[PDB]
C-alpha cells in the first residue's frame, strides 16, 4: 500500500533525447526511428521570437545547420521539413534504441510523464496533467524546450507532448508530436492569457478512492447526492461538471471499493463546502486531480 | 520555471532489474556485474515470516534453487550468501548495462528516488525521502520488495535503499544496499511501530526558497529570529531542531535570493503558528519536506 505521484520509468525515452542546435539556439530533440523532432522556434534567435515568420526563416536554414548530437556522436541530417510547430529532421541513422511508439494527443485531464532534458540529457521525471485550460504546471527551465510528455502500456510508448513555451504567468504550453499546440497557444514572445484553470473532478473522485483503499476514509459521510445536484456545487468552485461518462469510468473503483459514485460526489461536496478542517487526504492538504481513474487502477494493481 | 517533485531518470536502475524466485515466494533483485541483490526474505514461506531463523532457512536452499530471470533470460547462479538482510547471488555473466555505481547509506532527511518493480519490471518511478524514524511513505504492493531507492550524479547511480517491508501502519522499511535496515526494523511478521514522523526542517526552509525563485512569495514577512528562538517553535510543532549545518547547507539558495536564512526561518515560524489562511505555496496546501536543499539547487538550476 501507500499512494504516490509516479511517473513511468523513463528508460525508454531518455534512450531517444538528443541535442539539436541551430546557430545560437540548443534544444532537445526526440529521435525515432531516423527522424529527429524538435520545436521548430530552434530556428529563432531571440529577436526573432517577437514576430517570427517561421516558413521565412526556415528558407535560409540547410540541412548542415541543424546539428544534432546523441551522446557525444553526431548524426547526419539528410532532410528537413516544418510540421506545424515541430521540425522533423531525417538523419541517416535509424535510432537504435527507438521503442515501440506512437504519436497521441491527449485531452485536457489526462496525465502523462515528463521526461525533462537539457542539452539532449536528461534532468529528471515527473508526472503532469493537461490542465482544463490547455497548459501544464511543468518545471523547465531555458534549454528544456523539446523535452517530452508520454505514456507507456507495457513495451508502447505514446508520446502525447512536446515542450515548447513558458506564459508569463510561470505555466507551460506545448504542442502534440504532430507540432499541434495544445489549446489556443502559438509560438511567440507575445503574451498569451491562461483561461480558468478548473478542478478535474474526475481525477479527484478517483483520488479519494485510492485515499478510501489505502486507509484515509475520514471524509466518507453519510450522504448521497445526484449529478445535477453535485454539478451545481462543482460549478461553484471551479470544478469540472461531472458527466455520466466519468461515472462509468469509476465503475471499477466504485466495485472494489463498495463505496457508489454517487456517495463519494457526496463527500466530495462536503469536503467543497466545509474544506479539510486541517486534516490530510494521502498526506495532501488540498484534493488532488492529476491521478486519472486509470492511473488509480494501474497503482492500485501494480502494472508493469 | 515551475518547481516539482522529480525523481532521477530511471533508466539506468531499470538495466538492472530482475527477478529472483526462491521456491513460491518471487520479488525483484537488482544485478550489477556479477551479482544479483535481494532482500532475504526470499526464501522464507509466508509461515517462515512469523519468526524466520534465516540461516536455518538458508542452509536448505543451494544455487539452483534461486531462479534469477534478467527479462525473458535466465542467469545461471554460481554462489549465494547472506550479508545482513540481503542476498547476494553470484551470476555466471556480469550485468552489460551494470552503470558505475556505488552503494551509499543515507541519513534521515535525505531523498531519493524509487524505481517500484514487480516480477523484475519496473512499474513506476517517484521521489521519497527517508523520514526522521528511518521509515519512507512509498507505494509498494506485494511483489515490490527489492525495488530500489537511489540517487545519480552524472553517470554514478548511488544506491541507498532495497525495499522490504510495510508496517502495520502502512508506513515503509527496508535497508541500505549492505543489508542493514534503516532504523530499528526487521524482517519478520512481528508488529513494529515507528517513532514520531518529525518535519525534516532544512528541506522545508530549502522548498520555501524554491518557492521565492518560483514566483510564491506572499508568506514572505517583516521579521526575523535566532536558532534557538526557531528551534522552541520547531519543537512544539514536531519540526526537527535546526542546526548550524542546516544554515550552512541553506547559504547557496541564501545567497541566490537575498533572504537571510534567520529571516526564512521567521516566515517559517509565522507559518506554523498562523497556518496558510487557505493559501498554497507551490501548490501546495501544506508545507513539503521532500526536498533537500541540494535538490532545490539541482532542479533550479538544470543538472543532468
Ligand atoms: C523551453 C526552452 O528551452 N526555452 C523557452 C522558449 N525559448 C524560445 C526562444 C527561441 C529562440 C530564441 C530565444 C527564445 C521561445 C521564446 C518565446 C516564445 C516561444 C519560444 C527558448 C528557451
Ligand atoms: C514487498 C513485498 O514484496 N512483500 C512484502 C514482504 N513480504 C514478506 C514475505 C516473505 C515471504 C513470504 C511471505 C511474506 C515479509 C513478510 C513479513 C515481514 C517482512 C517481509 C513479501 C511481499
Amino acid at each position: 500500500s501507500g499512494f504516490r505521484k509516479m511517473a513511468f520509468p523513463s528508460g525508454k525515452v531518455e534512450g531517444c533525447m538528443v541535442q539539436v542546435t541551430c546557430g545560437t539556439t540548443t534544444l532537445n530533440g526526440l529521435w525515432l526511428d531516423d527522424v529527429v523532432y524538435c520545436p521548430r522556434h530552434v530556428i529563432c534567435t531571440s529577436e526573432d521570437m517577437l514576430n517570427p515568420n517561421y516558413e521565412d526563416l526556415l528558407i535560409r536554414k540547410s540541412n548542415h545547420n541543424f546539428l544534432v548530437q546523441a551522446g557525444n556522436v553526431q548524426l547526419r541530417v539528410i532532410g528537413h521539413s516544418m510540421q506545424n510547430c515541430v521540425l522533423k529532421l531525417k538523419v541517416d541513422t535509424a535510432n537504435p534504441k527507438t521503442p515501440k511508439y506512437k504519436f497521441v494527443r491527449i485531452q485536457p485531464g489526462q496525465t502523462f510523464s515528463v521526461l525533462a532534458c537539457y542539452n539532449g540529457s536528461p534532468s529528471g521525471v515527473y508526472q503532469c496533467a493537461m490542465r482544463p485550460n490547455f497548459t501544464i504546471k511543468g518545471s523547465f527551465l531555458n534549454g528544456s524546450c523539446g523535452s517530452v510528455g508520454f505514456n507507456i502500456d507495457y513495451d508502447c510508448v505514446s508520446f502525447c507532448y512536446m515542450h515548447h513555451m513558458e506564459l508569463p504567468t510561470g505555466v507551460h504550453a506545448g504542442t502534440d508530436l504532430e507540432g499541434n499546440f495544445y489549446g489556443p497557444f502559438v509560438d511567440r514572445q507575445t503574451a498569451q492569457a491562461a483561461g480558468t484553470d478548473t478542478t478535474i473532478t474526475v481525477n479527484v473522485l478517483a483520488w479519494l478512492y485510492a485515499a478510501v483503499i489505502n486507509g484515509d476514509r475520514w471524509f466518507l459521510n453519510r450522504f448521497t447526492t445526484t449529478l445535477n445536484d453535485f454539478n451545481l456545487v462543482a460549478m461553484k468552485y471551479n470544478y469540472e461538471p461531472l458527466t455520466q461518462d466519468h461515472v462509468d469510468i469509476l465503475g471499477p473503483l466504485s466495485a472494489q471499493t463498495g463505496i457508489a459514485v454517487l456517495d463519494m460526489c457526496a463527500s466530495l461536496k462536503e469536503l467543497l463546502q466545509n474544506g479539510m478542517n486541517g486534516r490530510t487526504i494521502l498526506g495532501s492538504a488540498l484534493l488532488e486531480d492529476e491521478f486519472t481513474p486509470f492511473d488509480v487502477v494501474r497503482q492500485c494493481s501494480g502494472v508493469t
